[PDB]
Order: structure tokens, then sequence, then C-alpha cells
């Protein structure tokens, strides 16, 4: 099931399409998939490849996009608005309700936009907490694996942030994934920003705990390179 979980992974993300693509076994796919994540480039199933795999993180492909999306991917006005659709019951509503403005916070700060709460489906970014099938047809899996996803700006579904309910939602410290960390990295998907292969980045896909300001210059860079 080693080799279970990597293929899933290496098609789940994009890895396999790409190397199907360039016309070649998993040791390509893994060697694009090294590549992307920063890990050794071997093209072995190897320890480092397989422990990144394990690791929980984001459930936005890495290569490629979950399907065809409408318009540029990025904003054409300034004021975004957010609908916190529905809570998950591991926090009070009000240290979601502060993560999530916290988050927003974070990206306001570095680009020309604003964030502003609204209370309908007509906000730019509507945000979720579901289990497995929860309306978009790209179901979450259970506990750990990926944690949330998220689409690039647009009509409708793009601009959406979504959190598995099925873990456990805190601050990241003692137990539990941090909402905060996990929404910042989410809003740059839903500000049009990709993955980064730099591992301490704030948009790198692996989910890592920081006690430390989550923005890094590649995120900076990246959003100021859109806006
Ligand atoms: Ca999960
Ligand atoms: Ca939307
Ligand atoms: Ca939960
Ligand atoms: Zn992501
Ligand atoms: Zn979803």
């Amino acid at each position: 099931t080693d080799r279970q979980l990597a293929e899933e992974y290496l098609y789940r993300y994009g890895y396999t399409r790409v190397a199907e693509m360039r016309g070649e076994s998993l040791g390509p796919a893994l060697l694009l998939l090294q590549k992307q994540l920063s890990l050794p480039e071997t093209g072995e199933l190897d320890s480092a490849t397989l422990k990144a795999m394990r690791t929980p993180r984001c459930g936005v492909p890495d290569l490629g996009r979950f399907q065809t999306f409408e318009g540029d991917l990025k904003w054409h006005h300034h004021n975004i608005t957010y609908w916190i659709q529905n809570y998950s019951e591991d926090l009070p509503r009000a240290v979601i309700d502060d993560a999530f403005a916290r988050a927003f916070a974070l990206w306001s700060a570095v680009t020309p936009l604003t964030f502003t709460r609204v209370y309908s489906r007509d906000a730019d970014i509507v945000i979720q907490f579901g289990v497995a099938e929860h309306g978009d047809g790209y179901p979450f899996d259970g506990k750990d694996g990926l944690l949330a996803h998220a689409f690039p700006p647009g009509p409708g579904i793009q601009g959406d942030a979504h959190f598995d309910d099925d873990e456990l939602w805190s601050l990241g410290k003692g137990q539990g994934y941090s909402l905060f960390l996990v929404a910042a990295h989410e809003f740059g998907h839903a500000l049009g920003l990709d993955h980064s292969s730099v591992p301490e980045a704030l948009m790198y896909p692996m989910y890592r705990f920081t006690e430390g300001p989550p923005l890094h210059k590649d995120d900076v860079n990246g959003i100021r390179h859109l806006y």
C-alpha cells in the first residue's frame, strides 16, 4: 500500500498526468514530485518521498488544476467579500471568525485588496466546513491527508475555500491543525496564487505548524507579481 499511497498521490496532485504528456513506471512522476516539493531528485520511491506523501497537506493540485476555470484567475475588483457559510464545532464561533479575519489581514497588508465579511452567497469568497463529499465533486478524505482546498478567483465556486471538518481544528498548539495557518494558505489560492516549491513558504502545499509570521518572501513576491 506504500505503492498504493504513491500512485494516488502522484495522480491526485497532477504528477502522473504531466508524466504522461512527456511520454513517461513511477520514476518520471516521482522526479517531478521531488522537483515540485524540493526533495532530493532521485526518481525513486525512497524514504523522504514516502514521508512527504504521508504528510498532511492542501488538497489543491500542484501541477495543473482541479478543472478548467473561468476567466484569468485574478480578482478585477479591490474589495473582496467573504461569507462564513458554516462553522466547525471544534472552536468557538468568535475564535473561528477571528482566525479567518487574521488570515485575510495577512494578505490585505501586502496587496491593494481589502476583505469584508458579508452574509450571503453573493460573496466573492464563500467559506465552508465540510466532510467527504460536500457539494463540489472534490470530496474530502476523512482524518488527516488533505486538510482543505480552495479555488482561484472568478465567478461561482471560484474564489471559495473549504475546510475538512474531519480534521480537529484548533490554533495549532497542543492538538489539531491551525485554522489560521490553513486558512491563510487557502486564501492565497482564493486570490490566485499557486503552490510554492519553497518549503518554508506559506504557499508550500504541506502543513507546517509555526508560531512565526506566516508570510515569506516567496508568498509576498507571488502576490506582488499578480496585483
Ligand atoms: Ca482530511
Ligand atoms: Ca466564489
Ligand atoms: Ca473537526
Ligand atoms: Zn494549497
Ligand atoms: Zn470543496
